């Protein structure tokens, strides 16, 4: 099974908990996995200027995800939704969901967050998407249940765990359903 | 695999949808189907004045839930939310949630709704108890690509078709899991 | 203003919730503040065994919900939602609904959580029905930190965090921000109705 | 009171419905409301391609949102969030959220869909947002039949239907219920704020 960890980083959060997904989707049998990032929106120019962490990840197509039996989402927490680069990813996605393309595949969602809630909100509300296009979501139940976080006021030790888990069980079930 | 209906209804249209998914699910080969509602809370004095339509299905227990592959949970639209007798079944699975009891099953929603507007938010505040569970979430994709719905300001055939879908979609995942 | 603190507790740590609402609501001259709670559902046996708080707070009726100028919520978490108390309370206000009675009212709410997960969804899906009765919803944001009366203190709402074995009780800095979030409703409950 | 109605639109189903919200808060004597849309992202050649529209409305800043004591957001549905380029321009307004400058300010919403489906999520997750910079939410519920002036007219802010393909305009009933909630936005901002 094909699995993928698309993920949208600017700071390095997510970027490093996209890492830790990968590795325990690598333990699994059978799990060809592979790690994307989806497109900086911003002039490279406003993104220094902020500060930026330049991503070096090999870039995503939106319709390249069709190719994944599994496809494990990660986003930064930016206001409880997702950021602005992976919603306009997500926005170029509609000549997949005309033809079905990702229909019955598995998803799955991370996030990173400061200490002010949201996480929970950026993780259901892109649930939201993945479900229009008729994917399978899995949540990681029992910190949420609906996915690894990384709450920052780099990842901790139990936040990189975690986020391992996920992917190795993402992967498994990926795996049982697709071989 | 095993396939548990759940429902509430009070004016029979979950009730009627319920029919129509248990038969869905029915036409996958080697699913065993079974439909159970949820107790009704209000005493039977209050039901009858509130012109209710008397359940006759098996009542389930909260804790025989844990006895199936897969879930396929019908609730009305209550103010956008699941009804008080879902919520109220639902907040006696503590015991399940910590045996880790449904983590990984199947779950799957459908809802009933006048023309409010609501029956959105209705599954997906329902997706959120089950991700509490551990429970992978099946959203039928592409009326809501969250769930079958039925709109009544008796259900029309078009919704009892998707209703069927859900159920053998749903099923059909379930036996491919557990055989 | 007439402002309402509803609530549901099982182990009273929404009910220590609801009396620093009200406190804090309390300080709005010209507010005048009532606490009450939904009507358990459970049996007495089994409440009494499970280990659940009796509390002397007056039960409320959905029908007086129609008096208030702003009605704030208090629910535990229970994965996600509010509670089956508060739920089948709410299911109850279909007259309400019909005849408009909490059009345009001012709503807010606040929970407590075991270990801290669903809180976020607990708040945001009791907004849901808020909304379908017209309500105006007001959330906590980030407030001024001088706003607080605890120095050094979610944006949807206050909250608290119990323990997983339900034995710790709410904090100071926690109780600060259900002083606060009263204190800031019933100055908007005041600023709209006198 | 200064009311912006900021949006986002593609194909214009939002921009009319923007028009209306602006309409109706315009009734409403001592409200000063001004339409803007948030910048496109696509570059111009893709959009034109695409059958995108052109606009006259003004390009908002994300600093200029400090100016109004009440923003009415438009977005499309896009799989049942709003837009990137709502959310792009909303990711934007850190510094406003640091400094507190849209905290207890009304906000409302409004979308668009094509075939009805995602556009509860789209509202209620904008709302989201809205609750991290301590906005005051405002829900439209089903208001009394007599406020809107279209006769025989979600609760969560106003909707249109685009069409499968796209070509539905909106509806005189559509529109109204977009009129109904720019005059009863606009009136609480005047309520607050004078
Ligand atoms: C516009 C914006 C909004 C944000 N909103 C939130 C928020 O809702 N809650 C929070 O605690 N942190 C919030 N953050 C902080 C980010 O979630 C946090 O810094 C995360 O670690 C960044 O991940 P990254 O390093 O992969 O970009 C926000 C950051 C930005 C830039
Ligand atoms: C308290 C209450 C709240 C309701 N809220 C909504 C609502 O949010 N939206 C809606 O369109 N219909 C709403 N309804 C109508 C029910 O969803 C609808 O009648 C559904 O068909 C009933 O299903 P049942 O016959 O299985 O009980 C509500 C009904 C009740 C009793
Ligand atoms: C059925 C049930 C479900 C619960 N779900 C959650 C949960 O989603 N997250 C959480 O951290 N705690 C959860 N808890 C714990 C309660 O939120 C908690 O102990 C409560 O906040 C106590 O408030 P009270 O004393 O006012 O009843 C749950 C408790 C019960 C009984
Ligand atoms: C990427 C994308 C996703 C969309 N998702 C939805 C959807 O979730 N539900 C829907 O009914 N229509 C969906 N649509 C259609 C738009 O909501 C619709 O045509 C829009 O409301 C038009 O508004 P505008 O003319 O202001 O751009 C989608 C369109 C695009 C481009």
């Amino acid at each position: 099974a094909k699995v993928l960890v698309l993920y949208y980083s600017m700071y390095g959060h997510i970027e490093t908990m996209a890492r830790a997904v990968a590795e325990g989707a690598s333990k699994v049998d059978g799990a060809e996995v592979v790690v994307k990032r989806v497109p900086e929106t911003m002039p490279p120019q406003l993104f220094e200027k902020a500060g930026g962490k330049t991503q070096t990840a090999p870039v995503a197509t939106p319709q390249e995800l069709a190719d994944y039996d599994a496809i494990i989402f990660g986003t930064p927490t930016r206001f409880g939704n997702m950021s602005g680069q992976m919603r306009t990813f997500l926005d170029q996605t509609g000549g997949l969901w005309a033809s079905g393309a990702l229909y019955g595949k598995l998803a799955s969602v991370f996030s990173s967050t400061g200490t002010g809630g949201g996480q929970e909100q950026t993780i259901t509300s892109t649930w939201t998407t993945l479900a229009h296009h008729g994917m399978v979501i899995v949540p990681i139940g029992y910190g949420t249940p609906y996915g690894a976080t990384t709450i920052a006021g780099q990842p901790s030790q139990e936040e990189l765990s975690i986020a391992r888990y996920q992917g190795e069980y993402v992967a498994g079930l990926a795996v049982k359903l697709n071989g």
